[PDB]
Formats: structure tokens, C-alpha cells, sequence
């Protein structure tokens, strides 16, 4: 999300709260700037740790004024916290009481810790309340800085994973270009679209890495990035699905390229991409407009129908091909169908494990590996793409996979 916040104090109830996972030994900086001052101020701040992620997930600021009393009777959730309050006559716009040269304030759950600092990597909730007693007047700048500049926890492993994915996709592109350049006398039209898929994946990974680098080094995310990356990912997935469907039917490999075969049938699968547009951009930009179930159900049903169609077409194509005594293409089709069935089994196992580990627990006691659900799918897609690349590689006699009328 963000690490730098600018807030006009005379707005609402003057409560500013945020809950997120933070590193150990991270500092929180508060600055105040604005017009000349004439009103008494009273600033109170709470910084609370979290035993499990649940209280950071269902934390709604709209009732935060109630939440404090839940933290006042010692009847809330377990976790140590620090509190402090200070009074200022007019504005105190040049003192650094919240910056340095403070004291050692004990935490309640004999601590003697630094005033405003994290003591262990964990989910933290920070709340600040300003009371003004005798139309913007001030401006509050809030920053968080740990061992890195602005890269909080839960984003470091994702950034490393995206870097590794960028390197892997660059290697894939280099290998494909080398193989293509080595054998250019006779290629296939199916061997040109795999380069397009690799290019789209490379662009998506580069966009993600650039966005993460900018958010780390500036503290503010780029608005038109995540949406573009999601759109590119959806386009790449739709292209891969349609290529697999067209290969499964034997269009151009077993049977001749009939006039209306892909027309009105294969192209109509492009609406799947539309559904892929309703779950990517919608999920990346938090809306919560009662569309999560509508974003997950039809995509799963469409994918199941596509898998059913692909398997039936593959069975029919293999049955037809075995009757004419063909051995070169039969082994390739058997390897292709084995890879597809293994991918389906791995995907179903992954989805069962993800649904049985994360969204079944009362509160997530293991929040460290909370990023795996956003990377296992990409890793599986990359592995399947590499296997398909190894299966369909240009060679000396690159014509065994032709129709040959
Ligand atoms: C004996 C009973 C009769 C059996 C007859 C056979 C009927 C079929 C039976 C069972 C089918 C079981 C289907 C289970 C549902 C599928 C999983 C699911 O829910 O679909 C899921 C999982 O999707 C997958 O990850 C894999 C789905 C399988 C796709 C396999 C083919 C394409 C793989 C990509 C390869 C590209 C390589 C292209 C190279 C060029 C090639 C020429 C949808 O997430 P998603 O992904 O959208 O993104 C999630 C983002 N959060
Ligand atoms: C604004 O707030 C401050 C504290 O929040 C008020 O306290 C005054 O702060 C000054 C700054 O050190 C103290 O020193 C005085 O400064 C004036 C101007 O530089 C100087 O002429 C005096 O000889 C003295 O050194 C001052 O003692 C302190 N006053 C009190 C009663 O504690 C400040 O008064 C507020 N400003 C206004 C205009 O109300
Ligand atoms: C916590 O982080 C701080 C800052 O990253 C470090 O404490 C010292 O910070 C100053 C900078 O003002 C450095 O010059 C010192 O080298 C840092 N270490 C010490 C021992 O002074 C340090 O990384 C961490 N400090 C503790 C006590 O864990
Ligand atoms: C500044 O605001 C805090 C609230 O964050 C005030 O703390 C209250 O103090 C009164 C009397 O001391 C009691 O009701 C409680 O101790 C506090 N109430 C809470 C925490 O809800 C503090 O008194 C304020 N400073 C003033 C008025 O000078
Ligand atoms: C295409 C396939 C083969 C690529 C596989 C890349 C693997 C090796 C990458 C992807 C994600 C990576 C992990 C991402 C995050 C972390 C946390 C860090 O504190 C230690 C390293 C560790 C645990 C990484 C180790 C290497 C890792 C597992
Ligand atoms: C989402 C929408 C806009 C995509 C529409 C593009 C269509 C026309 C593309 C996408 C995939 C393409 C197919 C990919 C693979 C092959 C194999 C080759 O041996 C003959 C051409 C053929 C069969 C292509 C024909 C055109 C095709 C069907």
C-alpha cells in the first residue's frame, strides 16, 4: 500500500489508524507543519502488537473509537502495547518530542524500551488521536522506516520472487531466441505464439518489479501499474488457454485447417478473458462491493468446462490418430496429455491446501508465509510453460508436426 501519509488534521474525528505487518527495529516518524497556531492541542498515540493476523484483518477504523475501550479493560486480544500522551500550548511546530531525545517508556500487555519503535517483527496497529481546544490548520506527515527505506514486511519476499521470475523469463526468452535462430529454414506457426506468451510474461514481471522498486524507494505506489500488470497477466493466460484448446483439437496438426473451425467456437472462448478481467483488477483494487463470490465462481466453472472440453478433444484426437498407424505424433500427444493431467492434479492439490490452511482457522497464527498464495500459481504456470517449450522445440526436421495433405 503506502508508507508515507499526509493528513489535514481538522477533518473528521481526528483519528488516524493503520494496521500492517512490520519488521523488527522500525521507527515511526511524525511531523507537523502549517499555519501560525493559537489553540491548545493534546496528542495521544497507541502502538499495539498482534499475536495473530486476524485482528489486523477485521480492523475497521469506523468504530475505532469503540475499539480503544476494548483495549482499556484488558478484555480484547492478547498482545503488548505502548501508549503515550502529550500537551502543547499553541502548536509546538519545531520541537522533536516525537522524533528523538525522549525517554524509556514501559509497555503493558518492566520493559524499558524506546518510545516509538518496534521491538519484534509482527503485525502492529498504530492509532493517533488529536484533540484541539480553544478550515484546515495543520498538516501531519506520518512515515515508517525500518532496516530498508520503506519496504515493510510481507513485501520483501514478493519482491525477491518477482526478481527471480524476471530472471527466469529472460532466460526463457534467450533460450527460445537461440533455438529459433539456429533453425530458421522451416518453422511452424504454433512456434511463434509461444514467443508472444514469453514476452507477455516478461513484461508482466518487469512491471511488477518496477512497481515494487518504486514503492520501496519512494513510499507511494504508482496508480497505473498493478492494473496494467493484471491486464497483461489475464491476456497471457487467455492466449495460453486458447492455444492449448486449438492444439488439442488437432487443427493444423492432424486435420486440415477447415474454414469454420476456430471461427464461432475457439474465438468465443475469449469471453473467459473478460471473466479474467473481473477478478484481477477487482481484486487488486479493494472494492468489497459484494462481488468476491461472483468473481471466483464463474471463473472456476468456466475453467472446469474448458478442461472437460480439452480432455474430450484430446481423447478423440488420440483415438483418431492411433487408427492410421502414426508413431511420431502419438508419443508427443501422450506426453502432452500426461503433462496436462499432472498440471491439473497439482493445481487441485494446491487449491485444496490453500483453502484448508488459510481461510479455515479462527485466527492465522502463521502469517509469515501469507504470500505463497499469490506466487504458487505463477510458479506452476512457468513450470508448465517450460515443459511445453521443451516438448515443442525447433529441430533439424521441423516438419513432422505438419498436416502433409
Ligand atoms: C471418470 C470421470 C470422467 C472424467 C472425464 C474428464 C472430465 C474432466 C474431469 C476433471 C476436470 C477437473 C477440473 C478441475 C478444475 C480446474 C482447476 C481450477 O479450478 O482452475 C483454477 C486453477 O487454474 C490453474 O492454475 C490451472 C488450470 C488448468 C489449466 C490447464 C491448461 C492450461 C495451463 C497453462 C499452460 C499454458 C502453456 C501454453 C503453451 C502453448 C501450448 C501450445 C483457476 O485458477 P486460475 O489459473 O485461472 O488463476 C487463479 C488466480 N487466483
Ligand atoms: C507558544 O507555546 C509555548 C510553549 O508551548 C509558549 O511558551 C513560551 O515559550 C518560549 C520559548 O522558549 C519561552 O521563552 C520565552 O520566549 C520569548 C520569545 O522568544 C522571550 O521573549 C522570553 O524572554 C522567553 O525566553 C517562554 O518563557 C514560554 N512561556 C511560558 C509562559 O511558558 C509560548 O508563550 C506560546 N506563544 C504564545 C505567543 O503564546
Ligand atoms: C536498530 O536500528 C538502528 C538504526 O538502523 C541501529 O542503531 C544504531 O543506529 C545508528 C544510527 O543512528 C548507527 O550509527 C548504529 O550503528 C546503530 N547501532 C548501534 C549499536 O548503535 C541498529 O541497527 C539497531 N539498534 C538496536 C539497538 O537494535
Ligand atoms: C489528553 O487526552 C487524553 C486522552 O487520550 C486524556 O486522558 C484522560 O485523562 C482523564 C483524566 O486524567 C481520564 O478520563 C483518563 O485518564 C483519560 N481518558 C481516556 C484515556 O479516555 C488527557 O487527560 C488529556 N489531557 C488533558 C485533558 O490535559
Ligand atoms: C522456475 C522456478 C524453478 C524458480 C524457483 C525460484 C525459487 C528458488 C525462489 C522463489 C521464491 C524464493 C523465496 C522468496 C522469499 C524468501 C525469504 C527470504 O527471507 C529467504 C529466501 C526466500 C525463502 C526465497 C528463496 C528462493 C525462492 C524459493
Ligand atoms: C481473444 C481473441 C481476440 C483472440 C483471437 C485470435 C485468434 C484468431 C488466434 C489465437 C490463437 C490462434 C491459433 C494458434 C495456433 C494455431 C496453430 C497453427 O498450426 C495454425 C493456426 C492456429 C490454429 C492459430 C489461428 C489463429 C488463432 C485462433
Amino acid at each position: 500500500d503506502r508508507s508515507k501519509w499526509h493528513i489535514p488534521i481538522p477533518s473528521g474525528k481526528n483519528y488516524f489508524s493503520f494496521g500492517k505487518i512490520l519488521f523488527r527495529n522500525t521507527t515511526i516518524f511524525l511531523k507537523f507543519d502549517g499555519e501560525p497556531c493559537d489553540l491548545s492541542l493534546n496528542i495521544t498515540w497507541y502502538l499495539k502488537s498482534a499475536d495473530c493476523y486476524n485482528e489486523i484483518y477485521n480492523f475497521k477504523a469506523e468504530e475505532v473509537e469503540l475499539y480503544l475501550e476494548k483495549l482499556k479493560e484488558k478484555r480484547g486480544l492478547s498482545g503488548k502495547y505502548q501508549t503515550s500522551s502529550k500537551l502543547f500550548q499553541n502548536c509546538s511546530e519545531l520541537f522533536k518530542t516525537q522524533t528523538f531525545s525522549g525517554d524509556f517508556m514501559h509497555r503493558l500487555p518492566t520493559a524499558m524500551h524506546e518510545p516509538l519503535q518496534t521491538w519484534q517483527d509482527a503485525p502492529y496497529i498504530f492509532i493517533v488521536h488529536i484533540g484541539i481546544s480553544s478550515s484546515n490548520l495543520f498538516t501531519m506527515t506520518v512515515e515508517v522506516k525500518g532496516p530498508y527505506e520503506y519496504l515493510t514486511l510481507e513485501d520483501y519476499p514478493l519482491m525477491i520472487f518477482f526478481m527471480v521470475m524476471c530472471i527466469v523469463y529472460v532466460l526463457f526468452g534467450v533460450l527460445w531466441l537461440a533455438w529459433s535462430a539456429c533453425y530458421w529454414r522451416d518453422l511452424l506457426r504454433i512456434q511463434f505464439w509461444i514467443g508472444a506468451v514469453i514476452f507477455l510474461g516478461m513484461l508482466e514481471k518487469a512491471v511488477f518489479y518496477a512497481e515494487f522498486q518504486n514503492i520501496r524507494y519512494k513510499g507511494e505506489s504508482v496508480q497505473g501499474a498493478l492494473i496494467l500488470a493484471e491486464l497483461l497477466s489475464a491476456v497471457k493466460r487467455s492466449l495460453a488457454r486458447t492455444l492449448v484448446i486449438i492444439v488439442s483439437l488437432g487443427y493444423g496438426i492432424v486435420k486440415p485447417r477447415l474454414g469454420v473451425t476456430l471461427h464461432k467456437v475457439v474465438v468465443a472462448g475469449a469471453l473467459y478473458l473478460l471473466f479474467s478481467g473481473m477478478e484481477g483488477v477487482l481484486r487488486v483494487t479493494g472494492a468489497q462491493t459484494d462481488l468476491a463470490s461472483l468473481a471466483f465462481i464463474p471463473l472456476a466453472f468456466l475453467d472446469t468446462a474448458l478442461c472437460w472440453w480439452i480432455f474430450i478433444s484430446l481423447t478423440q484426437t488420440m483415438k483418431l490418430l492411433k487408427l492410421r498407424r502414426n508413431i511420431v505424433k502419438l508419443s508427443l500427444y501422450r506426453h502432452f496429455t500426461n503433462t496436462l493431467i499432472l498440471a491439473v492434479a497439482a493445481s487441485i492439490v494446491f487449491i485444496i491446501w490453500t483453502t484448508m490452511k488459510f481461510r479455515i482457522v479462527t485466527c492465522q497464527s502463521d502469517w509469515r508465509e501469507l504470500w505463497v498464495d499469490d506466487a504458487i500459481w505463477r510458479l506452476l504456470f512457468s513450470m508448465i510453460l517450460f515443459v511445453i517449450m521443451v516438448l515443442w522445440r525447433p529441430s533439424a526436421n521441423n516438419q513432422r508436426f505438419a498436416f502433409s495433405p
